[PDB]
């Protein structure tokens, strides 16, 4: 059965709830990205309109097969009319085609929906500037003061500063980097870029990467490994036993390995500075683990929410436990007393 956190109180709308079958009253389901614990439920035999950005239903219709006559795209930063009802989606700087969805309920009532966001200051400027909002669906999956990580920008430095000096030392060093979903393109693009070669990968990954609406994304990518000095692997594959079979296939083309484990927080973020992290080494193969995260800090989190004064917050992460519901209570509480709302 469906949650009351994904329903849209007074239309006939869901957001994200695919897994329950059929909703009682939904005419329309509203998916805000292409993560499999969104989108669980939907197939080539759904047979109910589904509203996206246009990323989101080219992945939709490639990789899940949803018949085009169900898919229903919608531009970004733009008043739509959907069922009587007008909405905007706007970016909400996850992953690609990831949006957040702006309700203009018929009674007066305007209900944000964040979907998964990393919250920045460059969306005080999008078309929520000066709009009252009653309602806010918050992604508090960091909402607590404990989670600090750096910038996506400082992470990647680090890992293209990382990757040219490791293949300016030893030009027969192979660059892997592990993946297991859309999100996080930017640390293999980066890499490949000022190492002058393609990205390599499986003809899973690179149609998944086809859907994207990357500029001169043909010039960026490939399926012939041989031709790379950047891997793509499942990140189930980025360790030791996994590396060291991986090197045996590329047919002593390489004699070294330097690979990249994507992660979002980890605890080590409490003492270790992004520049001061070293790897985990055995013989010539070397991984590290680089915190890069697609959803808000909590001083991110907490700058977002005191903008834009709801009246009232509905989070969507961390709601399972007493503890962790009243711990989120407390901070709302703390953030709209100290800015005055
Ligand atoms: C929102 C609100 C509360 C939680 C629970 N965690 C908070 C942070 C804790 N922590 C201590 C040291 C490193 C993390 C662990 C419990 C999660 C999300
Ligand atoms: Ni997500």
């Amino acid at each position: 059965t469906c949650p009351f956190y994904k329903k849209i109180p007074g239309t006939g709308f869901t957001v994200d709830a695919f897994q329950y079958g059929v909703v009682e009253g939904c005419t329309a389901y509203f998916l805000t990205h292409f993560h499999s614990d969104h989108y669980a439920g939907l197939s080539k035999h759904f047979t109910f309109p589904v509203y996206c950005s246009e990323i989101t239903g080219n992945l939709l219709k490639n990789k899940l097969h949803v018949q085009e006559q169900y898919i229903h795209p919608l531009p970004l930063d733009t008043e739509c009319i959907v069922n009587g009802v007008k909405v905007v989606l706007l970016d909400a700087n996850h992953c690609p085609g990831a949006v957040m969805i702006l309700f203009y309920l018929p009674n007066g009532t305007v209900i944000l929906h964040t979907g998964d966001f990393r919250a920045d200051p460059s969306m005080e400027r999008s078309l929520l500037a000066d709009q009252k909002v009653h309602m806010l669906y918050l992604d508090t999956t960091y909402c607590s003061p404990e989670y600090t990580f750096p910038s996506q920008q400082e992470v990647i430095r680090f890992a293209i500063n990382t990757a040219f000096e490791a293949v300016t030392l030893n030009p027969h060093a192979l660059v892997v980097c592990g993946t297991y979903s859309i999100g996080k393109e930017k640390v293999f693009l980066a890499i490949a870029d000022v190492l002058g070669s393609k990205v390599g990968m499986s003809q899973e990954k690179y149609k998944t990467l086809q859907c994207l609406n990357i500029p001169e994304i043909n010039s960026l990518i490939t399926t012939d490994m041989c031709s790379s000095l950047v891997h793509l692997l499942p990140m189930m594959q980025i360790n030791f036993k996994g590396l060291q079979s991986h090197l045996k296939k590329c047919g002593g083309k390489y004699n070294q390995i330097l690979a990249f484990r994507p992660t979002g927080w980890t605890h080590s973020n409490k003492f270790t500075r992004i520049a001061d992290v070293i790897p985990q080494t055995k013989g010539n193969i070397s991984i590290y683990g680089i915190p890069y995260s697609e959803h808000s800090s909590y001083l991110e989190m907490k700058r977002f929410v005191q903008w834009l004064k709801p009246q009232k917050i509905i989070p969507t992460v961390n709601v399972g436990t007493w503890k962790s519901r009243s711990t989120m209570e407390k901070y709302f509480r703390e953030w709209k007393l100290e800015a005055g709302y």
